[PDB]
């Protein structure tokens, strides 16, 4: 009884209501701008998969005004190239699902000037391969930025002229991260890589495990597998994907409700209140799939049932409704970050991830 089609429409109006800044062609300046990218690729992927353009021309708008060289990293040159890898992937995706929207080459030249600004800081020297988040210190190479660019180069390999160096180097970034040690014994990924102070060797770093660092690699296998037609990609997925599921792990809770490792000391700060609907959104990636590379008519329903109750309990627990008034007849949906707590208020990361969620059942 539920259309998630009208709820996340209801979501993204209510995000551009209260977060969006048309002078400045960007919602919320006061919160991490790699998150208006997110968000920027919540509403992109609104319209591919129902259909409707009703965004298109706002989209359109923060495209042409944050493309324009970064006044905080102007040594970038613009085309969404940042002062750290991570901020330049999330923007690059964005890029190459508005080229799967519209078809328009501008965008995948984009996503293509991305590849190539952030392989200037993949080094083979340390750790064997990987690139770093932080271009300005080189310290850290962790998961999120190369799980964005192993996404990157795999798309490019179905798009983009040129192909076989973006598989080529897909293959080889994925062969690195499997490597890595990154994955641990349970299948999920913790945050990144340490260095040893004496040998130089690099080891998983058991920091906490985010539940997007376990779903933009899911998008990159997917995508790894519709260019080689190698299952065995979609396995790997899978096993991480289960993983989120069981609920030993503790991503998932008790009620089959996604959960943020944060939520229950409520300590979720801008960056990880946005972790839950990017997972979502892979996750339907994978889920669909699933089902196409299978017969089975059962094929992928235990990753659409998942997002079907998180879609549900956030529907019921989570969501709140913008006052109307005389002069504002502007209408949507508010929510918060835990997707089964209560509502406290609502932040642009928050509802980014709530679109996720939505546009994930669409
Ligand atoms: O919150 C957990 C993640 O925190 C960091 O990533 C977010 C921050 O780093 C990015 O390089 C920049 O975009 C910042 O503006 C952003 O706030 C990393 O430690 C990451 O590995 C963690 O997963
Ligand atoms: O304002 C500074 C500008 O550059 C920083 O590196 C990032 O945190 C951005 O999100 C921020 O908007």
């Amino acid at each position: 009884s539920l259309n998630s089609t009208g709820l996340a429409q209801a979501a993204i109006n209510g995000l551009n209501a209260r977060f969006y800044e048309s002078s400045n062609a960007r919602w919320s300046s006061d919160e991490p701008w790699w998150i208006s990218g997110v968000a920027l690729t919540m509403v992109i992927e609104y319209m591919r998969r129902s259909g409707s353009k009703e965004y298109l021309d706002q989209v359109e708008d923060v495209i042409e005004v944050q493309r324009q060289p970064l006044s905080w990293w102007p040594s970038g040159e613009g085309e969404f190239r940042a002062d750290a890898t991570n901020d330049t992937g999330w923007w690059a995706l964005a890029m190459v699902r508005m080229y799967d929207l519209t078809g328009n080459e501008d965008y995948l030249n984009i996503s293509i000037k991305d590849e190539a600004y952030m392989r200037q800081w993949w080094t083979d020297t340390e750790c064997g391969g990987g690139l770093y988040v932080d271009i300005q210190d080189l310290t850290y190479k962790n998961a999120i930025a190369n799980e964005l660019y192993l996404k990157l180069v795999a798309s490019l390999a179905n798009r983009a002229p040129n192909a076989t160096i973006y598989l080529d180097r897909a293959q080889q970034a994925w062969t690195w991260f499997l490597g890595s040690g990154m994955i641990n014994g349970v299948n999920l990924i913790n945050d990144g890589l340490a260095r040893d102070s004496n040998t130089g060797s690099c080891y998983n770093n058991r920091l906490p495990v985010w539940t997007y660092n376990q779903g933009v690699i899911l998008g990159a296998l997917v995508e790894l597998y519709h260019a080689t037609k190698d299952e065995s990609y979609l396995l790997s997925a899978q096993a991480i994907a289960d993983a989120v599921l069981s609920p030993s792990n503790g991503l998932t809770s008790s009620s089959g409700v996604l959960t943020e490792t944060c939520e229950g000391s409520d300590s979720c700060n801008q960056d990880q209140q946005v972790f839950k609907g990017v997972f979502a959104l892979n996750l339907a990636e994978l889920g669909d799939a699933v089902a196409g590379a299978s017969s089975d008519p059962d094929a992928g329903q235990d990753y659409r049932e998942y997002l079907d109750t998180n879609m549900q309990s956030m529907y019921a627990n989570d969501r709140s409704e913008i006052v109307p008034t005389l002069f504002d007849s502007s209408t949507g949906d508010l929510y918060d970050v835990s997707w089964s707590g209560p509502f406290r208020n609502a932040t642009m990361p928050k509802q980014a991830s709530a679109i996720g969620l939505y546009v994930a059942n669409i």
